[PDB]
């Protein structure tokens, strides 16, 4: 059930190879709307601000998650304690406006059953889920600037979200890693998501990409194999887009 | 023993206060004419690449050197070894004519005695030193073009060396960590220097500024106590430069 989306400009898919519109959870790649939310409400001021600390009774999962995190460092060791010092910030309301106003996949904030932790747990595995086309659709979207925020919003997003370059291609995105809700795709299988999406530009011409690697846990982690697939099969389509 | 030095766009110094003509170790400062060697021979690409990992026998004094480091990383964990690859690439003869065409302090890297080590350790709290006069003056070369180095190495240096802006202007900043010689030989007399040391920009207007704080160890970095007294006395600098 892994999947190759390559999609243009717009979001539209050309290139969709697997289980492309099933919906998966976001794990980390919901980072990109809520840097979008950040930014846009005066959260996030830019790459470097608000330099957030640590706080006992944060999860503490990664080494790396334990210091002080700005939005730069937020996006490369995909801390989770400050995408809930957002959302706390922003409140369930705006949050919600936010995800149906981007129609982020199936825009279930709810969290998980009983507990209702919607606020900071919605993307961790739980209620909201997204399929790898919709994730095409929403990078379209804010790549064509159709979606309500401005340009330096994009441009921050974009900075503390750059990958490294292809010839002259300016690369932009986000892993993720999370499990299916207990049985929210083909029964329990205690399966690994890897996600790689974001897109690469080069002046005038743009293009999207969606990647997920569907494994067993074991020696390499599901995202970094995503992101290696990419990187190894985006020359190609660059090169097809010229 | 202290000092607290402002120079203008040239590297002449306008307000000095303390011992600011008296020769130290540069520490990681030393990781700024690095940064202009690494990227005009062509060892380092940009901001991400070479992407170098780690190796058993290299050193793994602190946790955050124990990765894969690019020179983003570079500048701010401080990774020697990343910063011993670059030397033993350029080798004792192109290192030796870089340190003599950027005036370097005292150009001395002999290193320890005996050891013959000078090309992986000579910036490390052994033959090299430099006066904070000597920083702001080497520092007033590379903001003004006067280095033989092209605009695209003083960028990627500028942008790999970046700190949070001020009010419109834009800093870039290098923290250090050394210790003095007690006199015994080459002894360490246990007085932990610390460093902050870049320049400040708004479009035409540039100003550089070197910071020694000299302290007894404790728990955290003496060049700590630097760059935060640095960002606390600017903005009247800037001002007084408008």
């Amino acid at each position: 059930t892994g999947c190759m989306l390559f999609a243009d400009g717009s979001g539209k898919p050309f290139s969709a190879q697997g289980d492309c519109a099933s919906q998966l959870p976001p794990a980390s790649t919901f980072k990109i709307p809520l840097a979008l939310m950040g930014y846009d409400s005066g959260f996030l001021v830019d790459e470097q601000l608000p330099a957030l600390p640590f706080k006992a009774g944060d999860p503490d999962f990664l080494p790396e998650w334990k210091q002080t995190t700005t939005p730069s460092r937020w996006m490369t060791y995909s801390v989770i304690w400050y995408s809930q010092r957002l959302t706390e910030w922003l409140g369930a309301a705006r949050f919600q406006q936010y995800v149906d106003r981007f129609d982020y996949g199936n825009r279930d904030l709810s969290g998980n059953p009983g507990k209702h932790d919607g606020l900071t747990q919605a993307w961790l595995s739980s209620s909201l889920a997204i399929s790898p086309q919709e994730q095409a659709r929403f990078l379209g979207k804010l790549v064509s600037g159709k979606l309500p925020v401005s340009a330096q919003t994009l441009q921050h997003t974009a900075n503390i979200l750059r990958q490294p370059d292809i010839d002259g291609w300016q690369i932009h995105g986000k892993t993720g890693t999370g499990y299916p809700k207990l049985l929210d795709g083909s029964l329990d299988r205690d399966q690994q998501i890897g996600w790689f999406v974001g897109w690469a530009s080069k002046q005038d011409q743009k293009l999207i990409f969606v990647h997920t690697v569907i494994q067993k846990p074991g020696k390499q982690f599901a995202s970094l194999r995503a992101r290696e697939e990419v990187f190894a099969a985006l020359p190609e389509q660059l090169k097809k887009l010229v």
